[PDB]
């Protein structure tokens, strides 16, 4: 927050002032969160009007409320006709009066990868805010961007809607000098929706999409004229790139290609899929700035989500990737491929999967018979139901309870000085057991 006057503020969020003057320096929207002499937004949602928590706010020590009708509550007010519309629209303000380079994103999939990722890497440049969690509504974005001052140097906007309209809203008080869609996923809709951060970009601004998932077609309206960048791998329209993709026992090694040059570098995260969002991390970075060093050193520095993918070193050579947190056909048939890259003797480590009906079977088949086409090495299994998976694998064995399976699977690990292990289950499943137990 930057310091304002109640007087400023009635001019700018177009309201009355119902009391003395006052300066501001904080402002919140949470009585658990109030700061001697802040402005107490009282919002007003379905299921709560926080105008009858303004006594609270008070009694906390709030300096002012920011409200949508007159209170009998010994505190200047600042009545506007929507507080909703007003946070924004202080958001807003607050975002102007700062030096912050200030960058956007949305997205079907991804958003917060693409956000800790460019957020890392800008960090290497200066002083850098990010959405915190997924504040990214007409709420959260209003928090996020209240969180501004001086002194960042950079700003990480993620942008989420759920219907039209309201990605529009977020982005124009945002006003970022690049925007990002990372991917889609009727769709029409949802590609219209995320199309809309493009609004918010001056004529200066980059628009950046993914070259392998957009909606160019359209989105050309409203891009405009702007500058345009496209990350993708391989794309052949790419700006971003990567080539020579050698997967390690660590992550994926591979050249980034910028528009400024190449760097290779070493993305710590199991899982091709992520070799992409790097990309859009490094187009976003660099349309504010960040050079080549600051990209490599960004990535280098990247911390999996437990039970998703987590790389955990036993010992030197022995991987085990901690993807126990759930399984379905999708992500398991993709956890094959992921393994299947990997180095050394390879071990899936599977549970039953949340899948439902008569399709079950069948779904555990098609994993095994993945992992018999993609060479895995052995899969153990475990549950009434994955025998499906290690039977169709054309190896590995199955087991009654999970204690068998962790000693059969620790005698191999001590068997095998190279060995790459992937656990990974429904949560009703509880791998994470077989995880824990080996650590």
């Amino acid at each position: 927050m930057i310091s304002v006057t109640l007087s400023q503020l009635t001019d700018i969020l177009n309201g009355e002032l119902q009391g003395a003057d006052i300066t501001l320096d904080a402002v919140t929207t949470d009585t658990r969160k109030l700061t001697p002499g802040c402005l107490f937004v009282a919002l007003k949602g379905e299921r709560f009007d926080a105008h009858d928590f303004a006594d609270q706010a008070k009694a906390g020590g709030a300096g002012a409320l920011l409200v949508s009708r007159p209170l009998d509550i010994d505190l200047p007010q600042l009545i506007v006709k929507d507080t909703r519309l007003a946070f924004g629209e202080l958001a807003a303000w607050v975002r102007q009066q700062v030096p912050a380079r200030v960058v956007a994103l949305t997205g079907s999939s991804g958003k917060t990868s693409v956000k800790e990722m460019t957020a890392a890497i800008l960090s290497q440049c200066g002083n850098t805010l990010y959405t915190a969690g997924n504040l990214n509504n007409d709420i959260g974005v209003p928090m996020t961007l209240l969180r501004l001052t001086p002194e960042y140097d950079y700003a990480v906007i993620e942008l989420g809607a759920n219907h039209q309209g309201e990605i529009a809203w977020t982005v124009s008080l945002t006003r970022p000098e690049a925007a990002l869609v990372n991917n889609l996923a009727s769709l029409a809709g949802v590609a219209k929706a995320k199309g809309e951060i493009f609004s918010g970009l001056p004529e200066n601004g980059i628009a950046i999409m993914n070259a392998d998932n957009n909606d160019w077609l359209n989105w050309q309206s409203v891009i405009g004229s702007r500058k345009v960048w496209r990350f993708s791998p391989n794309a052949a329209n790419s700006d971003f790139t990567a080539t020579n993709i050698h997967v390690t026992s660590h992550g994926t090694e591979f050249t980034l290609q910028t528009p400024t040059g190449s760097v290779d570098v070493l993305l710590p995260l199991p899982g091709r899929h992520n070799i992409a969002n790097a990309l859009a991390a490094a187009a976003l970075s660099m349309s504010v700035g960040a050079t080549l060093d600051a990209i490599k050193a960004g990535l280098a520095n990247l911390k999996a989500v437990p039970g998703r993918l987590f790389p955990i070193q036993l010992a030197e050579n022995q991987l085990l990737l901690d993807d126990s947190y759930n399984a379905n056909v999708g992500s398991m048939t993709a956890a094959v491929q992921v393994l299947a890259e990997m180095p050394g003797y390879r071990v899936l480590v599977v549970g039953d999967m949340a899948e439902l009906g008569a399709e079950s079977e069948a779904c555990h088949v098609q994993v095994g018979e993945a992992a018999k086409a993609a060479g895995i090495d052995r899969v153990l299994s475990v549950g009434k139901q994955s025998h499906a998976i290690s039977t169709a694998s054309g190896v590995g064995e199955h087991f009654a309870d999970k204690t068998a399976l962790i000693t059969r699977l620790k005698l191999l690990i001590a068997e095998q000085q190279v060995i790459t292990i992937l656990v990974k289950g429904s949560r009703s499943a509880a791998m994470e057991e077989v995880v824990r137990a080996l650590q």
